[PDB]
């Protein structure tokens, strides 16, 4: 009962269409499963957003700090931060972590806004040599997830491999790498998700994302207790527009592949 043996009976039993890309830093191998399909992104496209800013912070050392400000005009379906800050401000920095470890709606919006717009996250995915990830709307609209719509979506394999570089590659500039992860590791919206697949003594940060057609979603880098790290990737969307999300399944997904590690 290979890994892929397994991979494809929980899908079935799911009624649902999994999406799974792994890579072991040790090998460079990976494990793979529906990896080169594309997948609605939902809310793990927020990675990419932050990304972008800590980019331009290289070029800029006043970046970060700026701040901006929150009107009550912002608010859109999920601001647990922004909304705590509505006629005060809040800086690039707070906005990447609320963003990333709330998966705060606004402050996504924020920084799309600041960057000039989804078309900008696309162009810096692609400068980072993603040619599959693609931004075309802000929150919440980026989370519709119909199938077979291309708007907002990727491929496991290219946000597995984006994932690696962004945090443990080339992608970012050693100090902005650290603060990604730094961001990861804190995130407070993926207990049930992957985490809950591995064990609990492992080091992970992920962002979690969750869309219409039940389409639930995390990505991760893990840190083992004595390997090297782990990227995981793992999207998972149904035929039902009102489907229940499932990060149970998620984290059947990784348990599965995590085994051996
Ligand atoms: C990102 O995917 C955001 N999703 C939504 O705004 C749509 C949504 C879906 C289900 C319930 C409420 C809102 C945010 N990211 C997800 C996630 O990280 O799983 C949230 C559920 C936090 S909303």
């Amino acid at each position: 009962n290979s890994v892929q043996q397994q991979l494809e009976a929980l899908e079935k039993s799911s009624g649902g269409r999994l999406g799974v890309a792994l890579i072991n830093t040790a090998d460079n191998s990976q494990i793979l499963y529906r990896a080169d399909e594309r997948f609605a992104m939902c809310s793990t496209s927020k990675v990419m957003a932050a990304a972008a800013v800590l980019k331009q912070s290289e070029s800029d050392k006043h970046l970060l700090n700026q701040r901006v400000e929150i009107k009550k005009s912002d608010l859109v379906n999920y601001n647990p931060i922004a909304e705590k800050h509505v006629n005060g401000t809040m800086t690039l920095a707070e906005l990447g972590a609320a963003a990333l470890q709330y998966s705060d709606n606004t402050a996504m919006n924020k920084l799309i806004a600041h960057l000039g717009g989804p078309d900008k996250v696309t162009a810096f995915a692609r400068s980072l040599g993603d040619e599959t990830f693609r931004l075309d709307r802000t929150a919440p609209t980026l989370n519709t997830a119909i199938p077979g719509d291309p708007r907002d979506t990727t491929t496991p394999l290219a946000m597995a491999q984006t994932l690696k570089n962004l945090t443990l590659g080339k992608a970012l500039a050693e100090t902005q790498r650290a603060q990604l992860v730094t961001w990861l590791k804190g995130n407070t919206t993926g207990s049930a998700s992957i985490r809950a697949g591995l064990p609990k003594s492992w080091v992970v940060g992920d962002k979690t994302g969750s869309g219409d057609y039940g389409t639930t979603n995390d990505i991760a880098v893990i840190w083992p207790e004595n390997h090297a790290p782990l990227v995981l990737v793992t999207y998972f969307t149904q035929p039902e527009q009102k489907a229940e999300r499932r990060r149970d399944i998620l984290a059947a997904a990784a348990k599965i592949v995590t085994h051996g590690f």
